[PDB]
């Protein structure tokens, strides 16, 4: 196994899914070699589907039909809040319905935008956007700060930000919203190299 | 004060710098509303121009003469590794020559692209980069998993990526790199609006 490979991602799954997985692959097949990009779900798109990408590793959220797919995991989406939060200091998950008059810091990263949106929708509102980010620590850290709640897929270790604050992380109820997927893609009618075919293996066992 | 200010930065300093100035100042100003953007080199001073923001919170880098600037911060370059680098133990600064062969992890976030590529020209190389990222937290978690090294301009409180690995931040010296300041900026021609005035004043004060 060696060879180029490049890797696709959205830049949420960046610092999460993706140092483990590279460091592991890396590892275990030294004569392999990775490009590595970060890009918006539209290009990651155009680069997939262009031969540019081997491979993406993206949410399972408004994906091609012809891409196929395989889990690398699974998480609920959860609400973040200040320390100071009023909903920050009771127990179990809260129904979303109860922070409609909230401010919230949107972390508008496509597919996460419609998905936040679609959530609240499903919790019966639009919510008052009082910022907006793509940038996941932005979201996170004005949280921490107490200037809104935001809505994640992903959970970072530690509960604190960039600034050295708190935030608190919630699960989400009323509906008990779906669980979503990460994934690694690839286009139907791409033949998988033998390093490709190696890194889907190893990244997902 | 009261009334409608637009605040511009770029992304990195979204979440380090922004947050407890947006708060601050809406604390004290609660008749202010800020409109936050975030935003890449060129589109954020292509905004500045046409009025589109009052004020940038940016680095004092490739900035255009016709903007006014007044330092926040200054801060110094420092490099970046993994709790498992060969250089980890390097007690006191490292010269960057030392990193010359070890491949490095790219933050491509221009101003700070270039910066990077000056501060190695300086010390004497081209480095050897086995990944580009324009996320600060991806250069991080990289990073701290063993990927490679980097050099940033600002330092997140808690030395933890978001898989919750340490970092491990080292100043630099022989040459020691340039200091950067952080700025709060506005055009020379711009009429100032008294909610922006309000803002550079609270900021610089």
């Amino acid at each position: 196994v060696a060879g180029p490979i490049a890797v696709g991602c959205y830049p949420a799954l960046g610092p999460t899914i993706l140092p483990s997985m590279l460091y592991a692959f890396t590892a275990e097949y030294p004569r392999a070699s990775v490009e590595f990009r970060e890009d918006t779900q539209n290009r990651l798109r155009t680069q997939l589907e262009g031969g540019e990408l081997d491979v993406a590793i993206v949410y399972d959220l408004d994906l091609s039909p012809e891409w196929q797919t395989v889990p690398l995991m699974t998480r609920e989406p959860m609400v973040v809040l200040g320390a100071e939060h009023p909903l920050a200091g009771v127990d179990g998950p809260v129904r979303l319905a109860d922070l409609a008059e909230h401010p919230m810091v949107l972390l508008d990263a496509p597919p996460s935008t419609n998905h936040a949106m679609d959530v609240c929708r499903e919790a019966g509102f639009a919510p008052r956007v009082a910022y907006r980010t793509a940038n996941f620590e932005t979201a996170r850290a004005f949280v921490g700060r107490g200037l809104g709640w935001t809505l994640l897929l992903q959970r970072p270790r530690v509960d604190v930000t960039y600034e050295g604050l708190p935030v608190v992380v919630k699960p989400i109820a009323e509906p008990k919203p779906a669980s979503v997927a990460v994934v690694v893609a690839w286009h139907q009618e791409a033949t998988l190299s033998r390093v490709a075919r190696a890194f889907i293996r190893f990244v997902t066992a």
